[PDB]
């Protein structure tokens, strides 16, 4: 596996590349003006050292926020309508408060708040002009919870960490099926309409396991309340040497390589930086040549549907997440 | 003046100079092992994007790191002992955090919270170790209220803004003597032995007002209380029109250079870039060809006297704050 420094000049590489292209109003290259092509922009930018480039970023966002603290346009993907609304506000939350944007990450984090469920602490899928049914998933809450982290709402995400052992407690099928939505009351939703993970296929969507594992072992280092370091590491046993090879091989695997890396730091254990390991060089293998990173296109392109852009922006932070971890953690093991 | 970009490019060489001479403990090159000579790394390389550099600062603060969430040793300048005790504490706090280290953030936080005086807000001078009659200065008081508002308590930051109040309040002479420490009951200190800066003399010490300015600021956009941005403007008046023209040229200049361009993204007052823009253009000015600071040192050297390497640290955190905020700046007033 290549090693964190060079996990780290992968991340550089995307980076530069996303700022060279930066729009003036601080948007960044999407072929579609849209939030969720740009919500990771803050925070990538920003852990590159591109803070002027983040800073312009969060001149964009601080544009489009509403009185409410929410940015509810423009949003066309429906993921970001009612499977997790949330996980746009979560990344640009922790963007602005790490930027220093003090005013911009109160507004935002008041209004995640707004949509906590004080009986369960899981947060709603649907945004406020979005109907439903008061359902909430693991990501929303995730993201969430990680974002009560860096904003100080310590006991926000100690509530998040509940829903998430409930959720994975009451699971009905857990060698088969990862259903990750519970009801307004608590109850794990099994409807054909709630995201379902499919454990023994290579179907994606391990974000809505990964992402919990990153959160919670967030949430342990933050507290060193073992009850999230169990949690964490039964959900990375479970992606580990439960779920298909596709949970580390997906395109939404570098949660979960984050999680390991920074188990890694945290535990030791080998195989967490094996995951890890792993998980980066895979990420750093997919890199298009000109930088950036696309499921289709391979070309010296100008500008990334919505979608490979926000993918771009995410692994610039995620192997910049595993690589810090990672090298930290052979300081302090090896 | 200088561009934004070129103050950037001031940062980056820096930065770059100081991880190519970091060592394999995570330690900064510092001719003695001092945490005065590394406290402002963390935040600092966070913010030239050099993240497995300022975590393995991360890892050498956790080694020292007591169980009372202090690092009481290794310190040797009095200044770090008995006149700004927790300046050192503030600067990890804030770079621990950034950098997702929750726990370390959560220990030191907490630590510099118990020396926080309860009825006055400001934060005691001297250490634990080190005897002393309980006085409160507005350093330690300003770094700790900003450390405070990147944890999130931010009831404690508004404490510490109420303490500074209190203190510019009670200037017996302000127009010839800026008395920077109160006592145990918030009286303003004139003592020999309590630190004063003498404000119609080129004779440095103009970060006990300059730091103030700077974190008022940060508090206001935080709050949007208007009373913080009332008593940064006061400040800021007070050091350009009253105070010797040394305040804007003093290697401690960098603090008001800061406060400047923050209030000139949130103002957009020309006098608050010209401020900045001045003092950035200054200290970039001043880098040597290697990228290092010093007071003396002109060659190409491995390591640094403590002072010139925590100086080095904090002109990269200033030109890229300066650089960050002016560039806002413009694209919003501009
Ligand atoms: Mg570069
Ligand atoms: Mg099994
Ligand atoms: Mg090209």
């Amino acid at each position: 596996g290549n090693s964190p420094h060079e996990l780290k000049n992968a991340a550089q590489r995307a980076a530069d590349w996303l700022v060279e292209r930066q729009r003036p109003n601080g948007a960044l290259p999407s072929r579609t003006a849209v939030i969720e092509s740009c919500y990771k922009g803050m925070w990538a930018l920003h852990t590159a050292g591109h803070t002027q480039a983040a800073s312009a970023v969060a001149d964009y966002v601080t544009s489009l926020l509403q009185p409410d603290g929410d940015i509810p346009q423009p949003r066309e993907e429906r993921y970001f309508l009612d499977v997790h609304y949330l996980y746009a506000n979560g990344y640009l939350t922790i963007g602005a408060h790490v930027l220093g944007r003090f005013g911009l990450s109160r507004k935002l984090m008041s209004f995640v708040e707004t949509m906590r469920n004080p009986a369960t602490g899981g947060f709603r899928s649907h945004g406020p002009a979005i109907p439903g049914d008061g359902r909430c998933d693991s990501v929303s809450t995730s993201i969430s919870g990680l974002a009560a982290l860096y904003t100080g709402r310590v006991d926000t995400a100690r509530s998040a960490a509940d829903f998430l052992g409930s959720l994975w407690v009451g699971q009905p099928d857990r060698k088969n099926v990862f259903h990750a939505v519970a009801d307004a009351s608590g109850a794990v939703l099994t409807s054909d309409d709630a995201v379902a993970v499919q454990v023994r296929k290579a179907e994606g969507d391990w974000y809505f396991i990964g992402l919990p594992a990153f959160f919670l072992t967030a949430l342990y280092e933050a507290t060193e309340d073992r009850a999230y370091l169990d949690l964490a590491t039964d959900l990375m046993t479970y992606m580990d040497e439960d779920c298909d090879e596709d949970a580390f091989v997906d395109s939404s695997c570098g949660k979960a390589g984050v999680a390991a890396a920074l188990l890694y730091r945290l535990t030791g254990r080998p195989r967490y930086r094996e995951i890890a390991e792993g998980i980066g060089t895979l990420l750093c293998e997919r890199q298009s040549p000109y930088g950036y990173w696309s499921e289709e296109e391979t070309g010296d392109v100008a500008d990334l549907f919505w979608g490979d852009l926000d993918m771009t922006a995410e692994y610039v932070l995620w192997l910049d997440l595993i690589g810090r971890n990672l090298a930290s953690g052979e300081r302090v093991w090896a």
